[PDB]
C-alpha cells in the first residue's frame, strides 16, 4: 500500500530536507573507505512515503510511548541508510532491519549526520561498494537514504568513542565523547518506532 510522491523542488519541503541533508556532512574517522570522498551531495530527487496502515503502525506506538513518558514521544527527524530501503518503504521496519553487530546491540540504527547513514547505502563499511562498478566511493551511481520520523521516548545516554531497549528506556542515544565534530546516533528496538518519511536519491560529488 506504499505510493511515492515526488517534491517539486521549488517546495518548502524539499528545500527544508535537502538543507539538513547538506548541512550534516562531516568527515568521518575512516578518511572516506565506507562511504566515500566528499563534502557535499547532487540530490537527485525527493519523495514523501505514504502508507496508511505503516503511518497508523507507527502513530499507535508514539501514542504508547508518550503516555509511558509524561506525554513527550521525543520525536526526531532522523537518516537512516541500508541495503534494505526498497523492503523498508513497502513493509516497515522490522527485526530484518536491524543491525545484528551494532556497538549498542541489535536494534535499527539511526543518525544525525547524513554521511554517516551513507556509510551503510552497500552494507556494513560500505560492503563492496556500487553493484556496477564495485566503488565505495562512486560518484556516478545513485544512492538512497531515508529520511525518518523516529519515537525515542526516555532515552538511555552512553557516552562513547533485535535486543531489548534497557529496562525502563525506549530507545539507546550513543553520544560521541571523543570526535567533537560528531552528532549522536540513535538506536530503537521496536521497528513500530520508526516511520520512514521521505526517501531521498542522491550522488556524492567528487570535491574539486
Ligand atoms: C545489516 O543492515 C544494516 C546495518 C546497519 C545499518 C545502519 N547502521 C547505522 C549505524 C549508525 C548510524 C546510522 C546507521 C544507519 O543509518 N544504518 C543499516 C542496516
Ligand atoms: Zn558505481
Amino acid at each position: 500500500g506504499t505510493i511515492l510522491i515526488d517534491l517539486s523542488p521549488d517546495d518548502k519541503e524539499f528545500q527544508s530536507v535537502e538543507e539538513e541533508m547538506q548541512s550534516t556532512v562531516r568527515e568521518h574517522r575512516d578518511g572516506g573507505h565506507a562511504g566515500g570522498i566528499f563534502n557535499r551531495y547532487n540530490i537527485l530527487k525527493i519523495q514523501k512515503v505514504c502508507n496508511k496502515k505503516l503511518w497508523e503502525r507507527y502513530t499507535h506506538r508514539r501514542k504508547e510511548v508518550s503516555e509511558e513518558n509524561h506525554n513527550h514521544a521525543n520525536e526526531r527527524m532522523l537518516f537512516h541508510g541500508s541495503p534494505f530501503v526498497n523492503a523498508i518503504i513497502h513493509k516497515g521496519f522490522d527485526e530484518r532491519h536491524a543491525y545484528i553487530g551494532g556497538m549498542f546491540g541489535a536494534g535499527i540504527y539511526f543518525a544525525e549526520n547524513s554521511s554517516k547513514s551513507n556509510q551503510y547505502v552497500y552494507g556494513i563499511g560500505g560492503g563492496t561498494g556500487c553493484p556496477v562498478h564495485k566503488d565505495r566511493s562512486c560518484y556516478i551511481c545513485h544512492r538512497q537514504l531515508l529520511f525518518c520520523r523516529v519515537t525515542l521516548g526516555k532515552s538511555f545516554l552512553q557516552f562513547s568513542a533485535m535486543a531489548h531497549s534497557p529496562p525502563g528506556h525506549h530507545s539507546v542515544t550513543g553520544r560521541p565523547s571523543v570526535n567533537g565534530l560528531a552528532l549522536a546516533e540513535y538506536v530503537i528496538y521496536r521497528g513500530e518506532q520508526a516511520y520512514p518519511e521521505y526517501l531521498i536519491t542522491y550522488q556524492i560529488m567528487r570535491p574539486e
